[PDB]
C-alpha cells in the first residue's frame, strides 16, 4: 500500500501544475470579443473548460479523504482523465489549419441631428455655468472638470453640446477620444491636427516621439485661452502622460474629460466640486422621448398600449440608449407591432446588436479575477437588492478569492473586489451596513439579461423557471443551480456534480426535491424556505457554506463535526435554543451568526480565525467563558448582548477584549441601569474605527476616559448616551481626529427631570474637522457651540432650543455647507407667544443662509 | 500577385455599342429632376437592385455622364464586397477634385477627419453622388454620416444585388427602379450586332438555333455577349452542327462564371448546401417551396439549439433569404400566403450542377449527358 500512496501524491502534483497551465491559457482567450475568434479556438476552449471543471473535483476529493477503497477510487478517475487530456490534445492537432476591422458603434452617434435630443437644455446650462462661473472667468487659473456615470447615459452627447455653445470665446479648441488600448503618439497627434488644420495638416506621418510632440503642443498653446475636450478615458496612465501637455499656467483655459471609471475622475480634478455626476433621466421626459421616437407625429398612445408602455419604460430605467433601441425595436418602421407582441417582447437585429457590443466594453475590461464574480449575480431574481455579506461569503466559499502572502485576511479581499465593481460603475450600492458599509447592492436589466446569456453560454449557472429558462436540452453535467419557480419538477439523478444550490421559493414544493444525493457540495443556501430540519447535514463532507436564515429548523444533527471544513454558519431567526456541543470541532471556521437567545457550548475558545461574531449571549456563563473570548485573536467585528451576564466580571471581560489587536467593530447593548464594564485605564485596540452603544436607557457616568484622540487615532463612528453632559466634553470630541459621524443622548433630561442646558464651546479652532453629521439629541446651541468657523463641512444638525431662550444669536453663516437642520422645541415655561417668536425668528435665520437648508421644529 | 476585378474593363467599353438605353436611360434622368424647381427640393436617394449582369451600373454611368453639368461637384464611387472605409472616403474625396485633394491617398487619419474633410467640402453647394455594388448594411449605416446636413438640389444613386439593402438606402418605395431583362427584338439585335455585326442577316438554317440559344440566355446582356462571343470565333462563323452542340452543352467564359459566383462567395455559411440542393430538379420546370422546405429539413440542414423555435419558420426564413439576394424568381402565391413556386436561371443552374458535381453532393443521370461517374464507388 506504501506504492500507492507515492503515486497518488505523484498524480496530484502533476494535475495541480496541469491546471495552472490550463488557467492560463483561458484567461488568454477570453480577451479577445467574440467577432475575432474562429471556431476552433472556441470549441477547444470549451472542453478545455470542462476537463478543468473534473481535474478540480479530483484534487479536492484527494484533500478531503485524505483508505484502500478512497485511494482506488482515486487511482481510477486519475488514469481516465489522463487519458482523457492526451486524447483531446490529439484531436485538436488533428484539424488544425493556419490558411478587416470594423469602426467604434459609437463614432456614427456623434452626427445625430441635433432637434432629435429631448431634455439637454437645463443639464447644458448648468455645465456651462460651472465652466464659466461668474464675470471675471477669463483671469482665473485653469479649472479641469469630469464627468461620470454607466454607459449609454449621454455623457459625450452633454459635452458636444456644451463645446459647439460656448467655442466663440476662446481661442483654440480640439475635441479628442481616446479608445480602451491607446496609443499615445495617436492621441496627440489627434491634438495637434484639432488646434490647426492648416500648419499640422500632415502631421500625422511624422515620426517622432513623445517628447518633442509634447514640445510641440506646449509651443503652440502659448499665450492663448484654450478650451479642450477629452473623451473615454479609461485608466490612469493615459491621464499621467496627457497631462504633461497642459504644465504651464494659463488664466482662462479650460478642460474636460468624460469617462466611466470614478477612480480616473478624483485623479482629474482637484476638488470634489469639479465632478459632475450623470443621472437618468426622469419619467415624463423618457416618456416624451419614447413617443417622439415612435409614435414620431401623433404623440398619441393608444389605451391598450398604456400598461405595456409603462412596464417598458420601468425596465429601461431612464437611460437614453436602451429607450432608443426599445422604440426602433417596436417601430418597425413599415407597421407598429400588436399589443401581444408588445407582451412577447416585455417578458423577453441590428440596433440590438450595437447596444449589446457598447455595453460589453466594461465586462471585456475587468481583470481576469473579477470575472466569474461578475458572472455570479446571474443567480438571483431580477429586481431585488443584494446582500453584499452574503456575495462576500458565498466568493469565499467557491474558491474564487484566493492569494499567496502570509499575511492577508480573505474577507478584507472580497471587500475589495466588491467595491472595485462598485467603482467601474456596474452596480449600484443602497443603503450603509451596520458594521459601516454599504448594505445592500443594485443591477440594471439590460445588463441583467446580457450577464445571463454570457453565463448560460458556458454551463457556469443553470436558472429554473417554468414559462423561460427550462432544464437544457441535452446537457448532462450541471454545475450550479438555481430554483426560482417551484411549478417546475426536477430530475436530479444525473446531476452527479453540483458545487451549489439555492432556492427562492417560498413554496413547499421547493423543499420537495433530494439533496442528500449531491454527494460533493460546497454551497447550499436556503435562506428564506420553510424547510423544518436537516438531519443529511452531515455525510456531506465537502461543504464550506451552509446558510439557514429565517427557516423553520429546530434543532442541529450532532454529527456537524464532521464537517472539518466549514467557513460560514448562520443562524438567525430559526427556532434553535441549544447548539450541539461538536459544533466546538469546527476547527476552520470563520463566521458565526447566531441570535443572542441561544445558548453556546464551553469549550469556544477552540475556534480560531473565527473572524466575525454575532450576537454573544452573555447570560448564564462562568468565568473561564469570559477567559476563553480572550484567545480569538484575528477576530475583526463584535456584538454582546449583556442579558443575564452578571456585572461582578466586566474586568475579565475588558482584558479579553483589549487582548484583540486586530478590531474594527464593537458593540454593547444593555437593558437598564450603569453600565458596570469598559472601567478607566482599560487601552482600548489600536486599530478600532467604529463603537456603539444602542442602548439608549443605560447611561455612563461623566465620561470614560480612554477617549482621548491618543488611544483613539481612527475613529469615525460614535453613539453614546451619558447620564449628565459638561460644557467641556465637547471638547474632548473635538480634539478627535476623524470622527465623521457623532451622536449624543443626555439620559437625565428625559428620565429625570433636569432642564436643557446650554453648552459653550472655547479655546480653539478647526473643532471639528470632517464632520458631516452632528446629533445633539438633549442639548442644543447653534452660535457658541460653533466659533469662528469650525467644522466646515457639517450637513445636517440636530439640536434642542427651550421657548425660554427668546431673549444668543441663530446665525448660520459660520457654517457653509449647512443642507439640513432638525430642531425641536420646548414650550412649557415659555408662552406661545413667546413660542411663536422664536420659531420665526429661526426660521428667518434659516432662510438668510445661502445654501438655504430645511428646517423641521416638531 | 493579385488580379484585378473584371468587371472593371467594361467601363472602358465604348458607347455606340449599347443597344436599348435611351428608353431606361431618359426614364432615370425624369426620376431624378422630375419638375423645373427641382433644384429647391430636399435631398433625394435613388437605388437601383437587379441580378448580376444585367446592366446597372452601365446605365447609372449613361445618366451621370449625361447630367453631370447641371451641379457643382461629382464622384463616380465603387465599394466591393469587403471594403475598408477609409478606402472608401479617400476615393470620394479625390474624385471630388483632384487638384486639392490630390495626395489625400496617403494621409493617415482616422474616418470621423475624413467624414469632417467631406462635410466641410460639400457645404453651399449642388452634388450629384453615384455609389456602386453596395453589399450588406453597415456600409451604407457608415457613409450615409457625410451626407447628414440639409442641402437642396443635391441628389444620390446607389447599385446594389441585394433588396433590403435598397429598401435602408431609400426612403420611399417609389424610389426604388427594379432593373428588368430586355425584350426579345432587342436582344436579337444585340446578337446579331454583335456576330454577323455588318450583314446583320441571319441564314435560314441558323434561325431556330438562334431562337433556342436566346430563349437559354433570357434577356440578360451579359449572358448574350459572351455566348456571342464564343460562337463569332473571330476568324470564322462556325457551323450549324457546332451550334447545335453548343446549345445542347476560353477567357469570355471564365469570367462570366467568375463574376456569377460573388453571390455564391457571399452566402452565410449555413446556407450554401441548401443552394446546392436545387441541382436536383430538371431545367426549365417550376419547383413547390413546401417541398423544398420539408426536404431541406428531413435532409438535416435545418437546426438550432434555442428552445422555443419551429424548424417550419426557419426553413421558410432560409427560403426568403434566398429570394433576397436575388438568386430565385419567386411566382405565385400559395394558398397559405406565401410563396407558391420558384424559378431558376439558366446558366446559373449549370453552374450550380458543376459545382456539386465536383463534390459527390449529387449525381444525376440523363443518357446523352451526365453519365454514371467514371470512377466513383461511393
Ligand atoms: N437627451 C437625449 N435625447 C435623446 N437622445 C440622447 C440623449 N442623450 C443621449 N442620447 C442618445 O444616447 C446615445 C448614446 O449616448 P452617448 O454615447 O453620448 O453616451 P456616452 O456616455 O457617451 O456612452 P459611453 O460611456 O459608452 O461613451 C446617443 O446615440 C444619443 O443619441
Ligand atoms: N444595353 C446594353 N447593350 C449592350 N451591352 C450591355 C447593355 N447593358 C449592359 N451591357 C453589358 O453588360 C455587361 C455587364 O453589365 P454591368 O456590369 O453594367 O451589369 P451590373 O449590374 O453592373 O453587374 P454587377 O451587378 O455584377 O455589377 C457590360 O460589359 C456591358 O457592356
Amino acid at each position: 500500500t506504501i506504492t500507492l500512496e507515492k503515486k497518488v501524491r505523484k498524480g496530484i502534483e502533476s494535475l495541480i501544475t496541469e491546471l495552472k497551465l490550463m488557467q492560463a491559457v483561458l484567461s488568454k482567450v477570453s480577451k479577445v470579443p467574440a467577432d475575432q475568434l474562429d471556431e476552433g479556438v472556441k470549441i477547444w476552449a470549451g472542453n478545455v473548460k470542462e476537463l478543468s471543471y473534473q481535474m478540480e473535483d479530483i484534487v479536492d476529493a484527494f484533500m478531503v479523504r485524505v483508505n484502500g477503497k478512497d485511494l482506488h477510487r482515486i487511482s481510477a478517475a486519475l488514469e481516465e482523465v489522463v487519458l482523457q487530456a492526451k486524447q483531446l490534445a490529439e484531436l485538436r492537432q488533428r484539424y488544425e489549419q493556419e490558411m478587416q476591422t470594423s469602426v467604434d458603434p459609437r463614432m456614427m452617434a456623434l452626427y445625430t441631428d441635433v432637434t432629435e435630443l429631448v431634455g439637454i437644455e437645463e443639464t447644458r446650462d448648468k455645465l456651462i455655468n460651472m465652466l464659466t462661473e461668474g464675470d471675471d472667468w477669463s483671469k482665473h487659473p485653469l479649472k479641469t472638470i469630469s464627468i461620470v456615470g454607466f454607459g449609454g447615459l449621454g455623457k459625450t452627447t452633454l459635452a458636444k453640446a456644451a463645446y459647439d455653445k460656448i467655442k466663440v470665446q476662446f481661442d483654440c479648441g480640439a475635441f479628442v477620444s481616446v479608445s480602451r488600448n491607446p496609443e499615445m503618439k495617436k492621441v496627440l497627434k489627434d491634438i495637434l491636427y484639432g488646434l490647426d488644420k492648416v500648419k499640422y495638416e500632415n502631421i500625422h506621418n511624422a515620426a517622432r516621439d513623445e517628447k518633442y510632440l509634447i514640445d510641440d503642443i506646449i509651443e503652440f498653446l502659448n499665450d492663448k485661452r484654450y478650451l479642450i475636450v477629452i473623451d473615454d478615458i479609461w485608466n490612469e496612465k493615459a491621464w499621467e502622460l496627457i497631462k504633461c501637455a497642459f504644465s504651464k499656467k494659463s488664466p482662462g483655459s479650460r478642460l474636460i474629460t468624460t469617462t466611466r471609471n470614478v477612480s480616473v475622475s478624483e485623479a482629474c480634478c482637484s476638488s470634489e466640486d469639479d465632478i459632475y455626476r450623470m443621472e437618468p433621466l426622469s419619467n415624463d421626459v423618457s416618456r416624451t422621448l419614447f413617443c417622439k421616437r415612435i409614435f414620431s407625429q401623433e404623440e398619441g398612445c393608444p389605451q391598450e398600449l398604456l400598461k405595456v408602455s409603462e412596464e417598458i419604460l420601468k425596465k429601461c430605467g431612464g437611460v437614453p440608449l436602451a429607450i432608443i433601441t426599445i422604440a426602433s425595436l417596436l417601430a418597425n418602421k413599415g407597421h407598429i407591432k400588436a399589443k401581444d407582441e408588445w407582451y412577447a417582447l416585455l417578458s423577453s437585429n441590428r440596433s440590438l446588436e450595437q447596444m449589446k457590443k457598447i455595453l460589453l466594453f466594461s465586462y471585456y475590461d475587468l481583470p481576469s479575477y473579477l470575472k466569474p464574480c461578475l458572472l455570479y449575480l446571474s443567480i438571483f431574481p431580477e429586481d431585488r437588492e443584494i446582500r453584499r455579506a452574503r456575495l462576500v461569503w458565498r466568493w469565499i466559499s467557491e474558491g474564487f478569492v484566493y492569494s499567496e502572502k502570509q499575511d492577508i485576511s480573505l474577507y478584507e479581499l472580497g471587500d475589495s473586489y466588491f467595491n472595485e465593481l462598485v467603482n467601474r460603475s456596474m452596480i449600484q450600492p443602497i443603503g450603509i451596513d451596520d458594521e459601516g458599509k454599504v448594505k445592500a447592492c443594485r443591477v440594471h436589466d439590460m445588463v441583467l439579461d446580457l450577464i445571463c446569456s454570457l453565463s448560460s453560454e458556458e454551463n457556469f449557472v443553470t436558472i429554473l423557471d417554468d414559462p423561460r429558462r427550462k432544464m437544457p436540452n441535452s446537457e448532462s453535467k450541471v454545475r450550479r443551480l438555481s430554483i426560482q419557480n417551484s411549478k417546475i419538477d426536477v430530475d436530479t439523478t444525473r446531476m452527479e456534480h453540483m458545487r451549489s444550490v439555492t432556492v427562492f421559493s417560498d413554496n413547499v414544493v421547493g423543499k420537495v426535491l433530494d439533496i442528500s444525493r449531491f454527494k460533493v457540495l460546497r454551497v447550499l443556501d436556503l435562506e428564506g424556505c420553510h424547510v423544518s430540519d436537516v438531519g443529511y447535514v452531515g455525510n456531506l463532507l465537502h461543504l464550506r457554506y451552509l446558510g439557514l436564515k429565517g427557516t423553520h429548523v429546530k434543532d442541529l444533527p450532532m454529527e456537524v463535526g464532521k464537517l472539518q471544513f466549514l467557513l460560514t454558519l448562520d443562524l438567525r431567526g430559526t427556532k434553535i435554543e441549544v447548539l450541539p456541543w461538536s459544533v466546538v470541532q469546527l476547527r476552520r471556521l470563520m463566521c458565526l451568526y447566531v441570535d443572542y437567545g441561544m445558548k453556546l457550548p464551553s469549550g469556544i475558545g477552540n475556534l480560531t480565525f473565527l473572524e466575525v461574531l454575532d450576537d454573544l449571549g452573555l447570560s448564564d456563563v462562568d468565568l473561564d467563558f469570559v477567559k476563553e473570548l480572550g484567545r480569538l485573536t484575528k477576530l475583526r467585528v463584535l456584538r454582546l448582548d449583556f442579558h443575564g451576564f452578571d456585572q461582578s466580571m466586566g474586568k475579565a471581560l475588558e482584558e479579553s477584549i483589549s487582548n484583540m489587536y486586530k478590531l474594527d467593530s464593537l458593540d454593547v447593548f444593555v437593558n437598564r441601569g450603569l453600565i458596570n464594564c469598559l472601567s478607566e485605564h482599560w487601552v482600548p485596540p489600536p486599530r478600532l474605527c467604529r463603537l456603539a452603544f444602542p442602548s439608549k436607557r443605560s447611561w455612563f457616568k461623566t465620561l470614560p476616559s480612554w477617549i482621548n484622540p491618543s488611544s483613539l487615532p481612527l475613529l469615525s463612528y460614535l453613539d453614546i448616551t451619558l447620564f449628565e453632559v459638561r460644557s467641556e466634553d465637547i471638547q474632548l470630541l473635538g480634539t478627535l481626529p476623524a470622527l465623521v459621524y457623532l451622536e449624543i443622548w443626555n439620559y437625565s433630561v428625559f428620565e429625570e427631570a433636569h432642564e436643557v442646558e446650554a453648552p459653550v464651546l472655547s479655546s480653539g479652532a478647526a473643532l471639528f474637522p470632517c464632520a458631516t453629521e452632528c446629533r445633539f439629541i438633549g442639548i442644543g446651541a447653534v452660535p457658541s457651540m460653533f466659533p469662528q468657523g469650525a467644522a466646515p463641512r457639517l450637513k445636517r444638525l440636530w439640536f434642542t432650543f427651550p421657548a425660554k431662550w427668546s431673549s444668543i444669536g441663530l446665525g448660520m453663516r459660520h457654517l457653509p455647507s449647512l443642507q439640513r437642520v432638525v430642531v425641536d422645541v420646548i414650550s412649557e415655561g415659555a408662552s406661545r407667544e413667546e413660542a411663536d417668536e422664536a420659531e420665526a425668528a429661526l426660521r428667518a435665520a434659516a432662510e438668510d443662509h445661502p445654501n438655504r437648508p430645511i428646517l423641521d421644529i416638531w
